[PDB]
This record gives structure tokens, C-alpha cells and sequence, in this order.
């Protein structure tokens, strides 16, 4: 009857999904796929330490969730997980992350050609954290889920991050779409769509960033306006905006590459870490609530997954709502995504009171 990890992120996977409309096949379905993907640290007692060599998330549980909403659109869940987590060494995750993906590959048949092409860039032998795999699954109705891998460009270091990401962009036939890329601290990741023609996505760190820097980050032809993601900026930051740039962790793009052979992104996605910017996720709650009201969305989807995800008020701790996004596509209004943490190492202290207090 104690809790694990599995049990634990089941269970969230298993109420987030109701929240979000799927059906109770395809919640079985998906909380299956997860239990799987997290391979032997389904079977860990939340009683024992953490897998602290896992960055996945602040509390260093190897589960994330998301919620992105589009206007007109059911809301769309999706789990980022790292399978490998709980491996002796980064080079053992990484090999464990990759045999999830085979398993998941050789279950619903994406092709996975595009990875092929970069895992002697991403996998090497003595790898550099801070990860070496992580998979995205978009629990999409019917339960053939989407498949989004992230690997590390600065898994030879970060000096050799740069030239990682060029002949990543290359092998995946975008040429020197590198050189569109706007000015960054880093590379964090880089990401593939594997589906049924493969969606590239860099990641750029972007230390103190700016209102008006973030507006000058993406163009006409990537889905986002300037005004909009200064807009987003303020809503999203609150304080930390106005002061000299973002002044906790740092923000992040994405930046999409979608059309064969083409050298300029099609998306464009701002990050902001909105839980190093609000007291407590209530904040947090009513700033992400402001955003997708201004996107033309309703949020008590986004308050009902807050309650699903754990017991506590909103307002009695910080870090349920890691992150808020806005995402461009060309041809689409805004996207607007909640990062939601699983927090299955952040607890309630025991109950010991003190006499005389
Ligand atoms: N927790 C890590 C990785 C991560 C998880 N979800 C994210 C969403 C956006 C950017 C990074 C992340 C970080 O804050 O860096
Ligand atoms: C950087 C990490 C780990 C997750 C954010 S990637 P994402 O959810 O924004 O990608 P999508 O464009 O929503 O498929």
C-alpha cells in the first residue's frame, strides 16, 4: 500500500487526464505507458532518496506534466518523463532512455530514422549532464500517443554545445538553419517530433532577459507578435520584469524547424519560470489565468489540475506551476502551456507537536 514513484505519477496521470477529457481507456492506456517508460523506478517507495542525479524537476522527480491550451481546441496533456533515471551513470541513462524509445517505437511504429541520425552526437560515451534523454508523450484521445525526444547539446561540454546543434541541424536537412537562431547563454536541448519529415526544435537559455529582448527573439514568420510576447513577459514575470532583465533562472526559447530543407524557424516559443517569480502557485494560478484569458481561453481547467495534481492550497507552497509558455506556429492563433509539477518528493512535514509551544 506504500507509495512509488509509479503509483504516485499513475495516480496524477490518471486525475490530470480526467480533468483534461480523456476517456477512462485511454487514462488506462497512458498511466500504463508511463509505468513502463519509468522502467524499475516505477517500483520505488517515495519513503526512500530521491534519483537526485535526475534535473528534470526541482525536487528531482523524473515526471513533469503540461497542459496546452488552444483556442477552440480540448485542452492537450502531455508527460515528460526520463526513463533512464535511477541508472547508475548519465551514459546508462542515456542508454536506458533510448531503449524506451525502441519499445515505444516498436509498439506504435513512429518512425525513428531522425534520431538515428544524431545518437553519436547525443549518446557518447562519458557523457556531460545535465541530462542524456527525456520523452515527451502527447496523451492524445484514441491512445497513439505524440513522441517528443530531448537530447543535450552540451553533453561534450557547453563549449562544444554550439557545433553540436549546427550538425544536428544539418543531419536533419535544415542546412545551416543554425545561423537564424537569434543570441543565447546556451543550449539546453534539442528536441525531435517522432511521428509518421521530422520537427526539429533547438532550445536557447537566455540569462536576464528583457521585455524587449524577448520581443526581438522571434519574427513575423514563427506565429508571435512582439507586443504579444511583451505582454506575456510582464503577466508571466510580475517582479522580476522591469529590473534589469529576469533576475532568478533564466528564461528559454524554442525555436521550430518544420518545413524540409528550410533554414528559418516556423515556431517560436517563450519559456518563463514563473515559479521563481510569485510567492505561491495561487500567484502563479492568477497570473497563468490572466494569459490565457487574453489568448481567448478559459483557466478552471487549469485550477482543477492544480487540485488533482495534490492536496495542498495553492497559496501554502511555490512550484506546482514550474513554468507558463507562450508558443507561435505560422497560420495558428497563440498557444499558452502550464508546466505542472509532480512534487512526489515535497511533502508535508510529520506531525510532532511541541509541548509547551
Ligand atoms: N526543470 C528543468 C527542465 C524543464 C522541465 N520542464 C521545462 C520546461 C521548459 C524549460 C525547461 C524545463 C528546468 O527548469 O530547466
Ligand atoms: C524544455 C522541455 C523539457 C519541455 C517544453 S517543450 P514543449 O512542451 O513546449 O514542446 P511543444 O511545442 O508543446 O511540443
Amino acid at each position: 500500500d506504500a507509495s512509488t514513484l509509479g503509483s504516485f505519477t499513475g495516480g496524477q496521470l490518471r486525475r490530470l487526464g480526467s480533468v483534461a477529457g480523456l476517456s477512462r481507456a485511454d487514462v488506462e492506456t497512458y498511466a500504463q505507458v508511463l509505468t513502463d517508460a519509468l522502467g524499475p523506478v516505477a517500483q520505488r517507495p517515495l519513503s526512500l532518496a530521491p534519483p537526485t542525479r535526475t534535473f528534470l524537476s526541482d525536487d528531482h522527480t523524473p515526471v513533469e506534466f503540461s497542459l496546452s491550451f488552444r483556442p477552440g481546441a480540448a485542452p492537450a496533456m502531455r508527460v515528460l518523463v526520463e526513463p533512464g533515471c535511477g541508472a547508475t551513470s548519465l551514459a546508462d541513462n542515456g542508454r536506458a532512455g533510448l531503449e524506451a524509445v525502441r519499445t515505444m517505437a516498436r509498439r506504435w511504429h513512429f518512425t525513428t530514422d531522425a534520431l538515428d541520425e544524431l545518437l553519436d552526437l547525443f549518446l557518447p560515451p562519458a557523457p556531460q549532464g545535465p541530462l542524456a534523454l527525456w520523452c515527451a508523450l502527447e496523451l492524445r484521445p484514441g491512445g497513439v500517443p505524440g513522441v517528443k525526444v530531448y537530447l543535450n547539446p552540451a553533453v561534450g561540454g557547453e563549449e562544444r554545445s554550439a557545433a553540436t546543434v549546427r550538425e544536428a541541424l544539418r543531419r536533419l536537412g535544415h542546412h545551416q538553419a543554425f545561423d537564424s537562431l537569434p543570441q543565447g547563454s546556451g543550449y539546453p536541448f534539442l528536441a525531435l517530433d517522432l511521428g509518421n519529415e521530422p520537427r526539429a526544435k533547438v532550445y536557447l537559455r537566455h540569462d536576464n532577459l528583457t521585455a524587449g529582448r524577448a520581443a526581438r527573439l522571434s519574427r513575423t514568420d514563427s506565429g508571435l507578435v512582439p507586443t504579444a510576447v511583451e505582454g506575456f513577459f510582464r503577466t508571466a514575470a510580475g517582479p522580476g520584469s522591469d529590473a534589469g532583465g529576469l533576475d532568478g533562472r533564466p528564461a528559454q526559447s524554442c525555436h521550430s524547424f518544420t518545413d524540409p530543407g528550410a533554414e528559418r524557424p516556423s515556431g517560436f516559443t517563450l519559456y518563463i519560470p514563473v515559479r521563481d517569480y510569485v510567492r505561491h502557485d495561487g500567484e502563479a494560478l492568477a497570473r497563468a489565468s490572466t494569459v490565457l484569458h487574453h489568448h481567448g481561453m478559459d483557466a478552471s481547467v487549469l485550477h482543477r489540475a492544480l487540485a488533482a495534481l495534490t492536496e495542498r492550497r495553492p497559496e501554502d507552497g511555490v512550484g506546482l506551476i514550474a513554468y507558463l509558455a507562450l508558443a507561435g506556429q505560422r497560420d495558428q492563433p497563440p498557444r499558452v502551456t502550464a508546466y505542472l509539477s509532480s512534487e512526489a518528493y515535497t511533502v508535508r512535514p510529520p506531525v510532532v507537536e511541541l509541548v509547551p509551544r
